[PDB]
């Protein structure tokens, strides 16, 4: 009654990847196609690099940019790769299983090529030797009543897209309205919730895009226009020092952003959204803010196919930011099954950094358990041993290196902190490191053409304004 | 009861000029603003370099690439423009006014700026002294059930992103199917219906995509794909010498393109269509051919704003085509209205060589009339006599130098002729016209930044695949 994909052609172990982000696409990267067999299930035929998002909705950078089909990873392995473009809807740790619904498309890269005979909107399940699951983590509304329906994510391609919409849109209605009228100031309004570095970029991104290019055409209207940042912690970028922070809340408010400090926003309706102040005495205040464009950057949540999971699992029923894993990036209660990235809790922070060392670890330690037979027959075996076999065959624990942390503030300045282990290598803002910032970011890229198409943009950036159309 | 425009701030002569394609922009490239105040009503925000728009369905080049926002092009005038993004609905010229509708934004770019009081989607009608009418063509279906339905013209950026789409889809749907299966190959099959310029250089760039880029990860996929080329004439590219087009024929049907002559669409359905070849003969057969894309790249009929003004205008009561001009592109019947480009018929081909040779001579003579005080005073005078004065001052008629074509055709071949006046410069086909073909088109865009653009995006495709996303 539901079909059930089941390679085995080879006696090369089955690893089934989940997502298409930062764990799963670094992981692909390193993984030894020659021993295994490669799987990847994801809704999304491309990976993104997140941290050039911010600058997507107002064309700094293209969409495209900053996107790299899995195809083109895939392409550079030696043997053979299969792309689900589906999405994962159940884990089934017990029968060694995932289930898929969505399903648009598979592509498998190599030529032999079996016929799987499946349909599009039918499900079926993945049968693995391993699973390696990295579906990262969605974006957390903390049950405030209408940011989902009022205001957008910053997380996928389509909410930058759907933000330059609501953006552009606002701006033409808004500049039909005479100069003074409260609507009109209501439209050329914006507010960034979450003082993170997502939130901070955004916020920097769109009032550049405003003071540089929108300025040289309507200077009346960008004049007008408002940014907000609402934090609710009583600092902005509270993971770098103190005085950086504090160099960066000035830097923001000398462009003209508006930063609400110990702020939380309590209700969002469709035009205005009601935020609360909690001072350091203790007492609270409140205010209605008008807004035009809502943008939502605070936090992820793990999602369903994660905490469905977490039930089906013992030792994982009292899971409740991601997977818990061990010292091998194992899932506790598991012996096949792996997680990296935001979908895994170790109590690193859920970063790309993370993500990125995490995939790197587990695809080494991959490299030796295809040196141990003992490994890929404790699959056939009746007794969960992988979990022993780690610790006998004397493989490192994964230990995270802080590298640091970096965030673009508007107009030419950015702060950053660069480090390996203790030593600290570079710490402080200022024009030159916004250079840097762009030199970093583009060696953090993972594929040599969207490398080239980022550098493209910041050239054409140079002479050009940047391309904000409505629909494109 | 309807908001009428009317600008009296200066004594500068009110010029209106309806579109933002080549007349419109070549116009507004050469119109002194100092002289004149200039306003333009266009839906399309941009400028649409159409001879590359073929290569746009496939990412040879990016949408965004071959389009330049109309503001770009009006912040380098030194006087004032208005830019109303609205839709023309009808033309009076017996109050010397354009009626607008589906307003979405009016962008006055001077600093002085009177607010206008309109409001989205309220009709208004906009005073002229002169009316510059450009607002071209759109596609001719010639009554053919289906194309509009099942069919996709190769006229605007939307289509494009359409083609894309659609064939992006079916070849997900068509890897799913066994190889074999004839709804696989119907899925795989795209006909290009027209075998002009548009038509074979769509067809051309198609097969591009399909042998170098599918090819290197779906290899039996590209295989299966059939590009058909229909015909209605003996020959593609008619407006070429002969031999031209029999080059181009034998190399399309070299890249696997299937070419029909003699041949017409009588009818399109969802799924398949009829193709009627009338042989030299005189006998008539017909191919039921099924179809996963359809591309309609034949012919244009004049707009209904256009036909609406030919009723209006009695020396226009039996125009066709297009608007009938003078000597002086100057609209018949009419003292102050002049047509140029597709909208206008003056026995001279429907291409952007003839729109752009005859806005960059209307902006001469405008300049010649702003030296004669009499011109503008027939503005208020009782009497059409604009059109004795051209010939009173001995302004030269317009004439226009034929300069050539080019055509390309996949697989880095060109075929080109490049002419002035009676003299031939250069004329064939080949490798080398292939890359005459690219600097030459490079030269006749219209913007810096599009040029930069476009040749980024040339490079990036000597070391890259084809951006082929499905929805972006
Ligand atoms: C705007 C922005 C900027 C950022 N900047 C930085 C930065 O500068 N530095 C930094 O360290 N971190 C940054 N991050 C955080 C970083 O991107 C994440 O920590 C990282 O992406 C986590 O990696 P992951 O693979 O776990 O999840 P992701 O990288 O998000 O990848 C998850 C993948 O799984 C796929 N998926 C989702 N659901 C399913 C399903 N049901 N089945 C199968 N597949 C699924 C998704 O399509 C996605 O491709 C940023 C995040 C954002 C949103
Ligand atoms: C795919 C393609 C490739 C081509 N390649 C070539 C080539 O290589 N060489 C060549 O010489 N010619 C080429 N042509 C022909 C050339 O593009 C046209 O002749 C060109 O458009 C000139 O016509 P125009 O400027 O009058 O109108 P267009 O350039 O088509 O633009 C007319 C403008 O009027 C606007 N408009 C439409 N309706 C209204 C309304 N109701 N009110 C107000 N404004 C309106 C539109 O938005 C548009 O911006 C090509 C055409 C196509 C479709
Ligand atoms: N350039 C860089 O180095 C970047 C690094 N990152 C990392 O990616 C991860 C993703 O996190 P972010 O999206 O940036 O979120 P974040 O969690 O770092 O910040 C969200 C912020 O919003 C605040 N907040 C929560 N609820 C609120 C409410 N109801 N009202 C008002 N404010 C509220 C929180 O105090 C919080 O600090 C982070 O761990 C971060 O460190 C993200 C972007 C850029
Ligand atoms: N690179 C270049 O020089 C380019 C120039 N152009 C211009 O675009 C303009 C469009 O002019 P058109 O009059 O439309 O010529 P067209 O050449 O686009 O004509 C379309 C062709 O399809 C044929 N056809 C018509 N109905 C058919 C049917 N029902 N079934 C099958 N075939 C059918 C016609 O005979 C005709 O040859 C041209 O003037 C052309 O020069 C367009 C693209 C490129
Ligand atoms: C591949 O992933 C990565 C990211 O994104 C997921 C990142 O943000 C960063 C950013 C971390 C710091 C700021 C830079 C590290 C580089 C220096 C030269 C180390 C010495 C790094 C390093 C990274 O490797
Ligand atoms: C690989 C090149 C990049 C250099 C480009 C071609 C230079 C920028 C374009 C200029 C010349 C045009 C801008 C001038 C207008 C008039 C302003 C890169 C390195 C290639
Ligand atoms: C601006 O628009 C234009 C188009 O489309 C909008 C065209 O298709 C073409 C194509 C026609 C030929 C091939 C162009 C030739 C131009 C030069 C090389 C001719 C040199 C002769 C003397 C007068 C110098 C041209 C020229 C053009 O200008
Ligand atoms: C500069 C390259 C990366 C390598 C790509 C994938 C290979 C492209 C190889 C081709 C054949 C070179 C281009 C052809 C020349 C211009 C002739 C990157 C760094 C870019
Ligand atoms: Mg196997
Ligand atoms: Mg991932
Ligand atoms: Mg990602
Ligand atoms: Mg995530
Ligand atoms: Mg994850
Ligand atoms: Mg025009
Ligand atoms: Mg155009
Ligand atoms: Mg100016
Ligand atoms: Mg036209
Ligand atoms: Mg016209
Ligand atoms: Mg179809």
């Amino acid at each position: 009654t539901m079909k059930v994909i089941d390679p085995q052609h080879s006696d090369k172990p089955n690893v089934l990847i989940l997502g298409s982000g930062w764990g799963a696409i670094s992981f692909l990267k390193h993984i030894d196609t020659k021993k295994y067999n490669v799987s990847i299930i994801s809704p999304r035929s491309y990976f993104l690099f997140t941290p050039l998002l911010p600058s997507a909705p107002v064309g700094t950078v293209d969409e495209k940019s900053i996107i790299e089909p899995i195809v083109n990873f895939a392409l550079k392995k030696k043997g053979n790769v299969t792309y689900y473009e589906a999405e994962a809807t159940s884990i089934n740790p017990d029968r060694n299983t995932v289930t898929i619904k969505s399903l648009s498309a598979v592509s498998q890269l190599y030529q032999p090529e079996n016929h799987l005979g499946l349909h599009q909107a039918e499900p079926a399940e993945i049968k693995y030797d391993y699973l390696i699951s990295a579906v990262g983590a969605e974006p957390n509304t903390f049950g405030i009543p209408g940011v989902t329906d009022y205001g957008h994510f910053l997380k996928e391609i389509p909410n930058s897209l759907e933000i330059r919409r609501t953006f552009a849109a606002n701006l033409e209605k808004a500049n039909l309205l005479p100069k003074g009228d409260p609507e009109r100031r209501r439209l050329l309004s914006i507010v960034v919730v979450g003082g993170g570095p997502t939130g901070v970029e955004a916020a920097g991104e769109l009032q550049d895009y405003v003071h540089q290019d929108l300025r040289k055409f309507l200077p009346a209207l960008a004049e007008e226009v408002q940014i907000h940042l609402v934090e609710a912690l009583p600092i902005v970028l509270n993971m770098f020092e103190k005085k950086l922070s504090s160099y960066a809340q000035s830097h923001l408010e000398n462009t003209s952003i508006k930063v609400h400090l110990r702020t939380a926003v309590a209700k969002v309706e469709e035009k205005q959204l009601l935020a609360k102040t909690k001072h350091e005495d203790g007492k609270i205040t409140e205010e209605t803010i008008p807004y035009g464009t809502l943008i939502w950057a605070t936090g992820n949540k793990a999602r369903p196919v994660i905490t469905d999971l977490f039930k089906k699992i013992p030792e994982q029923n009292s899971s409740k930011r991601g997977l818990a894993v061990n010292d091998f990036l194992q899932v506790k209660g598991s012996n096949n099954i792996f997680a990296i990235g935001d979908n895994a809790f170790a109590g690193l922070p859920p970063t790309a950094q993370v993500a990125h060392q995490e995939a790197e670890y587990l695809a080494k330690n991959f490299d030796k358990m295809a040196q141990i037979p003992n490994f890929q027959k404790n699959l056939s075996s009746r007794k969960d041993k992988i979990d022993l076999l780690f610790e006998e065959n004397n493989f490192k624990p994964f230990k995270y290196n802080d590298l640091g942390a970096l965030a673009y503030l508007g107009s030419e300045r950015a702060i950053a902190t660069i480090r390996s282990g203790k030593r600290t290598f570079y710490t402080g803002g200022g024009l030159m490191t916004f250079y840097l910032w762009r030199i970093l970011y583009l060696s953090m890229i993972l594929s040599a053409r969207s490398r080239l198409k980022v550098f493209f943009d910041w050239i054409k950036l140079a002479f050009f304004k940047r391309d904000f159309f409505k629909g494109l």
